[PDB]
């Protein structure tokens, strides 16, 4: 499913992440923008075999099960392909661990180079929510 902004708003804020772990809505509207352009399908094979999957582009390294990931860990108790669903809620649920982790939403590379630092209340803005 590709969601659109105001949309994909919405379904965060149901699932609970507006201001979890003090980050705003905008924060996650943002990072899923950059990380999939809000395809809940997008996938993308990284150089050490492991691939990062769905909205949120969460990494089989660490993450999830998809049986192709050497020496990995499956730490959202999820395989890989939950990622994928028009439901946000695994992706939501996962995401949930990772920013808990330690480094918050730096764990997201594209939410620290893109994200960070800028008016992300305007990736919310004008949404009836
Ligand atoms: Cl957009
Ligand atoms: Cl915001
Ligand atoms: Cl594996
Ligand atoms: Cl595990
Ligand atoms: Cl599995
Ligand atoms: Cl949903
Ligand atoms: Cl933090
Ligand atoms: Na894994």
């Amino acid at each position: 499913k590709v969601f659109g902004r105001c949309e994909l708003a919405a379904a965060m804020k149901r699932h609970g992440l507006d201001n979890y772990r003090g980050y705003s809505l905008g924060n996650w509207v943002c990072a899923a923008k950059f990380e999939s352009n809000f395809n809940t399908q997008a996938t993308n094979r990284n150089t050490d075999g492991s691939t990062d999957y769905g909205i949120l582009q969460i990494n089989s390294r660490w993450w999830c099960n998809d049986g192709r990931t050497p020496g990995s860990r499956n730490l959202c108790n999820i395989p890989c392909s939950a990622l994928l669903s028009s439901d946000i809620t695994a992706s939501v649920n996962c995401a949930k661990k990772i920013v808990s982790d330690g480094n918050g939403m730096n764990a997201w590379v594209a939410w620290r180079n893109r994200c960070k630092g800028t008016d992300v209340q305007a990736w919310i803005r004008g949404c009836r929510l």
